[PDB]
DNA sequence: GACCACGGCCACA
DNA sequence: AACTGTGGCCGTGGTC
């Protein structure tokens, strides 16, 4: 199993390093012959003399050409007349490519850009995370020693907590009767501590919470302080810091620093993301958690050691379980791009579909398309339309069915070969016209994107095939996984289109996909209404729910798949309309905004204040429970009854501040906000005080009793003391509770007046 | 000063 | 998952 790969010089040449793992031994291969290359297009082949010639200098040394190579390649389905040039060492490009552009000669360079170590993998058609080898993990976590006003790592680290398959143990340099802690005499034999647990263990897989901008640079600051050889590397190199843009990723040698983070933030939605609130919300135990306040209290005093040091351990307990739940998921999409779990866990979808791309396109002597420069990149702001959305017939619905289709852009762009190499293509037999927009895309060669998703979603249902016959849960997991991924790759790759920054850039390829959808869907929309008697309640994009008016539950089950089969006769080719679920009742506010519950119990909801995190714990526990007798009893007293209470209860001040705290996220910097609202009036009064507001942070805060504007009276939750302060119940009630349950309870004749 | 567009956030698919 | 795109909603300051 490939982990990595990288490169190093040796004499001036590159040497690729391919980190493996087999036999349940960690191996490294060693590549000499990869030569490092990029394209260029020429007005004239005669020029290929001249352009063998340029120089460029690096590190004061000549950079030369070592050699060039006529090829063919396919730019866009056409045959182009490409010329490949190759260099001594990588880092010999950015010094020369710029000046082989600026020659008068040349029209274009394409594929200068690539990583070598990753375009080796797509080169020789390597795959990263492939075979039944299981990895060794361990995750670990610190303590830190913390006074306000001091420099980053000014204090030295108290614990090292590690934990794996053998448990979980705290490395400290004070004496805790603890079984699992292992005490040591000072800081750096602490350290040196984890070093050689680390290397006895040998771990493929070091697991951090945010290691990526805390850990690893406190431990960088505190080894050059106590003079420690840092050397976690499997080759002995210290770990390396790369940037990722405002932030910083961690690299760890011969092995994968998989920092959960970025994971566990893309992969769910929480009001906090806070190492607690992501274990209880991810496994349902409460994890308790001691402020550094505390921690530093407990060591300079020397009393209740054992309270932090228990936060230690459970600090890398949980992390090594977060580990085995989100690792798996993500080692298998490292396994679909084709690049290393390092690069895949800490980057967007954007680009991992042009790896995905890139991959696909070498495999297919397809000469890839440039990013675009400022200009072009000016001229892609054009906004094109988007699926059909029917505002929906409001009020509370029984008896529905919600049909949707099976994949539907992918199968748009399979059945019409919509790809920009089939664009509007003179000179075919075969041609498809796509409705409003008027687009042609010649049929008598597969297009390259229709051919990747054709190939992407038949591997899907061979993998489901697959899973269902699988009999051990591990690779029905992991195969479940993958036929997961598949789907959300080919539907990642139509926004590709779409998006200004893409290489396979193509505005009509993808307003024509919205387009054939809209066609489609409000054709589905017109034959269940007309043929069969539907009411078709909400529609959005690729879906609806409908019933018959006064239908029975079983005559809605019958004829919704008498519809099926008369559609999907008509439906043309990998078009399908399918039966997604029938549900007893459902309640539609708005656009986006909906609950139904089967005929099991579980209720569904969409878009509502539930769903949200910028709203109060009260105000989405109240609508819930309001949900909940209507969907289930529709016992519309019982709602009534429920708002009157909760309000009663908010305002004699008995309802636990916990619940009203309001979770708002900063997006720029402070000086960016041209309107300064709650969340980030009281960010402001923090940064005075000193404490910093990055880009993403989290704000909880709550609303105190008073008048005026909102920001003017509210506090962080840090700052909020029962004793000392008094919520305003008035608002809670009259701008959150209320506002959020009126607008259903409004079907009902029942105004706020009448709710209080 | 009631009325309103509007940043600004997050959600649906 | 969500770069593409479509919407609901609120606190806030601008308006005449
Ligand atoms: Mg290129
Ligand atoms: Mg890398």
């Amino acid at each position: 199993m490939i982990l990595d790969t990288d490169y190093i010089t040796e004499d001036g040449k590159p040497v690729i390093r391919i980190f493996k793992k087999e036999n349940g031994e960690f191996k490294i291969e060693y590549d000499r012959t990869f030569e490092p290359y990029f394209y260029a297009l020429l007005k004239d082949d005669s020029a290929i003399e001249e352009v063998k010639k340029i120089t460029a200098e690096r590190h004061g040394t000549v950079v030369t050409v070592k050699r060039v190579e006529k090829v063919q390649k396919k730019f866009l389905g056409r045959p182009v007349e490409v010329w490949k040039l190759y260099f001594t060492h990588p880092q010999d490009q950015p010094a020369i490519r710029d000046k082989i552009r600026e020659h008068p000669a040349v029209i274009d360079i394409y594929e200068y850009d690539t990583p070598f170590a990753k375009r080796y993998l797509i080169d020789k058609g390597l795959v990263p995370m492939e075979g039944d080898e299981e990895l060794k993990m361990l995750a670990f976590a610190i303590a830190t020693l913390y006074h306000e006003g001091e420099e980053f790592a000014e204090g030295p680290i108290l614990m090292i907590s590690y934990a794996d398959e053998e448990g979980a143990r705290v490395i400290t340099w004070k004496n805790v009767d603890l079984p699992y802690v292992d005490v040591v005499s000072t800081e750096r034999e602490m350290i040196k501590r984890f070093l050689r647990v680390v290397k006895e263990k040998d771990p493929d897989v070091l697991i951090t919470y945010n290691g990526d901008n805390f850990d690893f640079a406190y431990l960088k600051k505190r080894c050059e302080k106590l003079g420690i050889n840092f050397a976690l590397g499997r080759d002995g190199s210290e770990p390396k810091i790369q940037r990722m843009g405002d932030r910083f990723a961690v690299e760890v040698k011969g092995r994968i620093h998989f920092d959960l983070y970025p994971v566990i933030r893309r992969t769910i939605n929480l009001p906090t993301y806070t190492l607690e609130a992501v274990y209880e919300a991810v496994f349902g135990q409460p994890k308790e958690k001691v402020y550094a306040e505390e921690i530093t209290t407990a060591w300079e005093t020397g009393e209740n050691l054992e309270r932090v040091a228990r936060y230690s351990m459970e600090d890398a307990k949980v992390t090594y379980e977060l580990g085995k739940e989100f690792l798996p998921m993500e080692a298998q999409l490292s396994r679909l791009i084709g690049q290393s779990l390092w690069d895949v866990s800490r980057s967007s979808t954007g680009n991992l579909v042009e790896w995905f791309l890139l991959r696909k396109a070498y495999e297919r002597n397809e000469l890839a398309p440039n990013k675009p420069d400022e200009k072009e990149l000016a001229r892609r702001r054009q906004k094109y339309e988007g699926g059909y959305v029917k505002e929906p017939e409001r009020g509370l619905w029984e008896n529905i069915v919600y049909l949707d289709f099976r994949s539907l852009y992918p199968s748009i762009i399979i059945t019409h070969n919509v790809s920009p190499d089939t664009l509007n293509r003179e000179g075919c037999g075969e041609y498809d016209v796509a409705p409003q927009v008027g687009h042609r895309f010649c049929k008598d060669l597969p297009g390259f994107i229709p051919s990747l998703l054709g190939d992407l979603l038949e591997e899907r249902q061979k993998i489901k095939k697959k899973m269902k016959a699988t009999i051990d849960p591990i690779e029905r997991k992991l195969l479940d996984y993958r036929q997961r991924l598949i789907k959300i790759l080919a539907n990642s790759v139509y926004g590709h289109m779409g998006f200004e920054n893409a290489r396979w850039y193509c505005k009509e390829c993808a307003e024509s996909v919205t387009a054939w959808g809209r066609e489609y869907l409000t054709m589905t929309i017109k034959e269940i209404e007309e043929k069969y008697g539907f009411k078709v309640i909400y529609s959005d994009t690729d879906g609806f729910f409908a019933t018959i008016p006064g239908a029975d539950a079983e005559t809605v089950k019958k004829k919704a798949m008498e519809f099926l089969k008369y559609i999907n006769a008509k439906l043309p080719g990998a078009l399908e309309l399918e039966y997604e679920g029938f549900y007893k009742r459902g309640f539609f506010v708005t656009k986006k905004k909906y609950a139904v519950i089967d005929e099991e119990g579980k209720i569904t909801t969409r878009g509502l204040e539930i769903v949200r995190r910028d709203w109060s714990e009260i105000a989405k526990e109240t609508q819930a429970r309001v949900l909940e007798a209507l969907l289930k009893d529709g016992d519309v007293e019982k709602a009534v009854r429920i708002v009157k209470e909760v309000t009663e209860k908010l305002s004699k001040y008995e309802v636990p501040p916990e619940k009203l705290v309001i979770h708002k996220q900063i997006t720029r910097d402070l000086k960016d906000y041209k309107a300064t609202g709650p969340h980030v009036a009281v960010a402001k009064r923090l940064a005075a005080r000193g404490v910093k507001i990055r880009p993403g942070t989290v704000i909880s805060y709550i609303v105190l009793k008073g008048s005026g504007r909102i920001g003017d009276r509210a506090i962080p939750f840090d700052e909020f003391d029962p004793t000392k302060h008094r919520y305003d119940a008035e608002y809670y009630i009259e701008k959150q509770v209320l506002p959020a349950v009126e607008r259903i309870l409004r079907a009902f004749g029942y105004r706020k007046e009448d709710l209080r």
